[PDB]
């Protein structure tokens, strides 16, 4: 016995640990992080989400099964009109000018992380893409679950909304869909295939750490 | 002067001509086509639409511009939940068993046409994909505009709905978006690039004829 | 092994009838017993030339999708072969006939030509490296058997003109090349589900159908 | 031409500062005047070996995206070169040092390694063949200038160990290879909009940034 999604989670434990206790993330949980830094983040994360949707697009093209191919398409819609909760909230809450947005550059860390998901999806099958997009969602879910106790973490007039977002029932459903998808796609892969998937999954986990890092370096 | 979308249309005129006057299509316009044949068609067209959505997915990944990348994503949603007007109407109007559907095989003509759009999109830029998906929509629009006068073509208890569908204001908006997209993407391409686009556009036009053909061969 | 189903053998099984129709096609028969008119064969090798360009691209996809240097390298060689081994077969016949260097890159592929190469491309691009191994196999394997079969008429090989073609696709090099492809596919798939094998089989018969259609249009020349 | 902006020249302009930082990097300087310790260089050519495998894949993408046999064929040769010209440079140093055949395919690429190759891949796959021509250019061009510069110390070339490396990337072959890439890019782009050129420039500087980061991590060895 061993489900692949649990096995991957197991090997990512340490890294998500560092993420939860990163100055930037702890900064979100106890209101200590300064707006300047968070502003820089949500602009970068916006650029990041545009490239992330493309990996989901890749899922549409590589799914051979209308159910899954359709699930991915909804994912793309969510990424574009659910930030129409989180990211948009903060672009007008801070004041990100419509122009300033599409004037921004992704940082090397940003681009590296999205290129890597994209490239691994393109070189492999639909298992790789299900694997490559998993860290991102899952990690944010644990992170927000964790920050959920301070308390007043949720009460916070500004950072409260972000935490509320990534710990909601929808976000969790979404992560669950991705967990289940990956398990169903893989109950038949060899020891060697699972290794490769595991390698993708930690690698994207590393990029998450690097991302928070460059976000704080702001 | 010459807009590329008009120039492409120009060279496709003859072929769409043959399409409008094809026994299968005329059969739709004057109620003469037998259900058996149409049944076989909507099952094939269903398979075809699944592969077609993937080309739109390709558009998401190849668009570098949030506006267009988002327009493509809506296209994918339409293809999947607008057949939840046309195709679904006829699957329960005829009686296509849920199983029978995903049991069906595409025919060589079907696969050839979708592989070709896919392959040309993948080998080129976002101009090729905007070009590769255009025949399909545009041609159906002219075809339904044409069948729109018989009359009683629209009145027909069975075939009326299909004609109504592809001549509606939404479908036309949709075709227009695709026309405009292509023109804006190309006002800067060389004589040689336009040639290539033209070649894609007639080639897909040919596949449309072949498609009606195999549909009638039913 | 060997009490265990081999996918290549299973694929081959399901293509049997189609390859039969191919061996006994007017055009192929015509090659085996000198009866086919040069006009038709000219048209053919012009089309086959275009076809071979797009076919290289699928092997190129093999390089990008192979994660393993040995296979990644075997694919690269395959691309080189396709480019400079027609520098046996295709070139032989372009100067043997007289295909002007211009005339070549002036030619259009036919719907059948495009359809076939589009399909291998799209299936490779949508899938993993198993799909590409499966998508390029019909073409090599079937020419192998066809040439093996035409190999007895005899005087099939003796023929001053069509002899070289048959000689080509029955050589030990082409043979080894087809075997590499068979083995590659078997090593990549010894762990795939019933459903995955089905999909690969469906790719194999489809490209087999395109081969028959290809000869057809070559004869329709 | 030639009162008309050349994109390759414009790209080169914007990479100037970065390539400067590269030439004067501890690691590169270390090569130019024998001071760099073998441990670090060993680590490097192991990483560079992994890197070169993924780099071939981008040229492979060039084959599939080139629509023109000449360029499609030039890319194929580039892949062959990358595989059997390290059969000068990389192989030299694997036996010169002693890299066990196993040790090789046992190595992991580093985040910096992966990031760089992922980026060239993804940008090539998302774009047309102009993007691939642009994505693989930094790497060749910058090593060219670096080797040209290290070419004077002298005794830089004389050095019994590091000499061969410098000799390699300043040869007339590597030179011709970089020129092919420059010319290809200019022919593909003489019709592109301001906005398209910007995107290509952004690809060029980005891969230039990855080069610097690459040397960095090689020295961090």
């Amino acid at each position: 016995t061993m489900q692949v999604s649990q096995y991957l989670y197991q090997n990512a434990q340490s890294i998500w640990g560092d993420c939860i206790s990163h100055p930037f993330v702890q900064g979100i949980g106890r209101g200590t992080l300064e707006r300047d830094k968070f502003r820089f983040y949500i602009i970068q994360d916006y650029l990041f989400l545009l490239e992330y949707a493309k990996v989901f697009a890749l899922g549409v093209v590589k799914a051979c099964d209308e159910a899954v191919m359709r699930e991915f398409s909804n994912a793309i819609q969510d990424i574009l009109n659910n930030e129409m909760s989180i990211h948009n909230h903060y672009i007008r809450e801070l004041q990100i000018t419509q122009k300033e947005l599409q004037n921004a550059c992704p940082t090397l860390a940003n681009k590296s992380y999205t290129s890597y998901m994209l490239a691994e999806g393109f070189k492999g099958s639909i298992k790789e893409v299900a694997a490559a997009v998993l860290s991102c969602g899952w990690s944010y879910l644990v992170i927000a679950q964790n920050l959920s106790q301070i308390p007043n973490a949720l009460e916070h007039a500004f950072y409260g909304h972000w935490i509320k977002g990534y710990s909601s029932k929808e976000f969790q459903a979404c992560v669950n869909w991705n967990i289940n998808l990956l398990d169903s796609l893989t109950l038949a892969s060899s020891k060697q295939e699972i290794e490769k998937l595991k390698e993708i999954f930690i690698t994207t986990s590393e990029y998450e750490y690097l991302f928070w890092d460059m976000a704080y370096q702001s």
